[PDB]
């Protein structure tokens, strides 16, 4: 069940935004949202790729475990914190898309194919070049189909090793307190309009997960900390964080 709550939109509208949050409350198995046309919207899912994508690079050796190091290729970029080395942790945290490529040029396009189908994720489409199609291809995902896939990630059911999936767990690890436990993946479109900025992953608590994905139009970087404050206010909203 889905249900629209449009109180939300004021969160948006204090920042002169306009997006999407989905929320699942998995002890209920039902979830929310203020507007149930985007929430089915698919877009690019830019860096929040990196989460499959760090699955099939573990569970195809491409990626040893969360302590190899990738070393820069020794091109200057306009991101600082990319022109040095890498782990796994690292890379998600700084959404280190060169290294992302490697790996994906190393999984290559067959069996990244093969795998997102076996993911179920999005509309399954990789064309394009194997080490941009989530930034300026064909791959589209909607933020409910961001929570199915991340639901299986959380439960170890997608079909990748369970160390895999726990690794990657860890490697999302964004934010941790007495309160709450958040994992979660941001992401960036910039290169194919609309513009977009992204937030998906889960909030744990003590006895029970809300999985979330939130978009939002993001025409400059400016606006970029709006993904995880908007999202927190709605669940502050909720009482679902303090
Ligand atoms: C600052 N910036 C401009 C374009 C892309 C980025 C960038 C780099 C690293 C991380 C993030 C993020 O969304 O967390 C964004
Ligand atoms: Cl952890």
């Amino acid at each position: 069940e889905w249900q629209e709550n449009k109180s939300w939109n004021a969160h948006f509208t204090e920042h002169k935004s306009q997006g999407v949050v989905v929320l699942w409350n998995e002890n209920k198995q039902q979830g929310f949202t203020n507007n149930l046309k985007r929430a089915n919207q698919a877009f690019l899912p830019a860096s929040t790729f990196k989460i499959p994508n760090s699955l099939i690079a573990l569970d195809l050796g491409v990626v040893k475990d969360e302590h190899q190091v990738f070393k820069w290729d020794g091109q200057t970029r306009d991101i600082a914190t990319w022109n040095r080395d890498h782990n796994l942790i690292t890379a998600m945290k700084y959404s280190v898309v060169p290294v992302y490529q490697e790996f994906a040029r190393q999984i290559g396009e067959a069996r990244m194919s093969k795998m997102l189908h076996a993911f179920d994720y999005g509309n399954e489409d990789i064309s394009g070049n194997v080490d941009s199609f989530w930034l300026d291809g064909g791959i589209r995902i909607s933020a409910t189909e961001q929570i199915s896939f991340l639901r299986k990630l959380y439960h170890n059911k997608l079909h990748v090793s369970e160390r895999s999936q726990r690794i990657v767990k860890q490697a999302m690890l964004t934010e941790a307190n007495g309160d709450y436990i958040i994992r979660a993946k941001t992401g960036y479109s910039t290169r194919i309009e609309p513009k977009i900025g992204w937030w998906v992953g889960w909030v744990e608590l003590d006895d029970n997960v809300w999985f979330f994905a939130m978009n939002m139009d993001m025409p400059t970087s400016d606006g970029l900390g709006l993904r995880q404050a908007i999202t927190k206010e709605v669940l502050k909203q909720e009482k679902i964080i303090p």
